[PDB]
DNA sequence: GCGCTCGCTCGCTCGCTGGGC
DNA sequence: CGCCCAGCGAGCGAGCGAGCG
């Protein structure tokens, strides 16, 4: 059961949108569960909030190319240095490699359409799929499960934004670092 | 005119019951000088397979019909093993890789029923250098009476050509000593 | 801010080599050089000029770093006319140096020498950390050029070439080269 | 030093794949 | 049903350079 990975980046601005007007970006307020021991206070909602619809209508359309409604998902929204990013894994069921590109570019304009309204966004390499080089020639990487406690689960707020994941072991740790902190090291094992 | 070199290691292998490999009777043409009892059948009968196999792919790909080769079975003190000498014709050196795959993945398929083989290193090109990252070697004709020509029983088993100055020298070691010595004469 | 060297040899023969173009540019040292015009030989020089600038041209498409820093130094050595050209490691891993290099090579030899490679020996040759095989890319800093280049004079000096502030007055003047290098010391 | 070794790098090649039209 | 062509990615091999003796 293995993970392709895409990295989306997400701005502070968009298009359309502005402070002065009602919009659907600066509309929408967040909440913690209750089950989460996070802070609200180092979560940025604006960026959030784009991040949201963007994996939303991401797995809406993987679905569609896939065939595979179900499809497992882990997504981590994180707040870099430089950027917004978002790591999306998606179960490769129903999507050979070969073909992962023709579909993931489909997906990525029907982004820019619906949510950056046809402009594209001016970030250097907004969305990128992981590969098996760093160059130029390899082929699109295959991740096991484990990469979600090895490099996702340890980050810590602010780098940590957010995280949706239809797993059930990992239900209960998108949002809670004491969760987190229990499988990271139930995990070294 | 130049060739690359592929080496294609055979094993030492059902008894009970009628199989292609155990049921083919080998005879030396009449112009042969070759002792029978020195050459293994069995292995023998695989590698033909193996090398008629090779060179229909090779045809196909180079789109050379009629390109030039020397194959040479030997027995090694490990392994059995087959030198294919295949003219360059139509397979740039950049390409030759994914050809030999699906010549590799052809070969298991037919031969092996889909089941790779376990010997060690068992299909492999030549290239420059002992390591990764050299190039795919290319040899001239000289290789033949240099290399492969001088080998006698048991180490020789048996050899193919559709080159007209070696057909001869395939399975006749007078012969194969008179070329050898010929190319000295051109030296 | 480490620099590559980059030695690029150039031939004698206005003539009879056939490429008559080096003859057909007149060269004037600018008003703030105080260099002796009448020791500089322009046939070679002219040569050497279109390198340099196709050589930058060139390593900037590959390094993607326009702007990157040069000092470009033309000299008449005790065997051939030749040019130190030190240019900024800035995009470019040492790993890949040499791909590059030659694609440069390539390039040169194309477009000033028409296709036809030039028979002087190692005319083309980076700066190594050894003598013989088997060294690495050298990267020298700055202190090169004071070090090394700005001593240099006439006839041995020629021409130099760079986008470096400190070093724009020292290319074509003597008495600012003798200040930089007795203030670096 | 100095000639050589050999595991490794990565920009680039180009026949193949298979949705879209 | 047959082309188109963006994506593919193993294979390529000159170059690398610490290490060896
Ligand atoms: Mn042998
Ligand atoms: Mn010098």
């Amino acid at each position: 059961p293995g993970f392709y990975e895409i990295v989306i980046k997400v701005p502070s601005d968009l298009d359309g949108i502005s402070d002065s007007f009602v919009n659907w970006v600066a509309e929408k307020e967040w909440e913690l569960p209750p089950d989460s021991d996070m802070d609200l206070n180092l979560i940025e909602q604006a960026p959030l909030t784009v991040a949201e619809k963007l994996q939303r209508d991401f797995l809406t359309e993987w679905r569609r190319v896939s065939k595979a409604p179900e499809a497992l998902f882990f997504v981590q929204f994180e707040k870099g240095e430089s950027y917004f990013h978002m790591h999306v894994l998606v179960e490769t069921t129903g999507v050979k490699s070969m073909v992962l590109g023709r579909f993931l570019s489909q997906i990525r304009e029907k982004l820019i359409q619906r949510i950056y309204r046809g402009i594209e966004p001016t970030l250097p390499n907004w969305f990128a799929v992981t590969k098996t080089r760093n160059g130029a020639g390899g082929g699109n990487k295959v991740v096991d499960e484990s990469y979600i406690p090895n490099f996702l689960l340890p980050k810590t707020q602010p780098e940590l934004q957010w995280a949706w994941t239809n797993m059930e072991q990992y239900l209960s740790a998108c949002l809670n670092l004491t969760e987190r902190k229990r499988l990271v090291a139930q995990h070294l094992t």
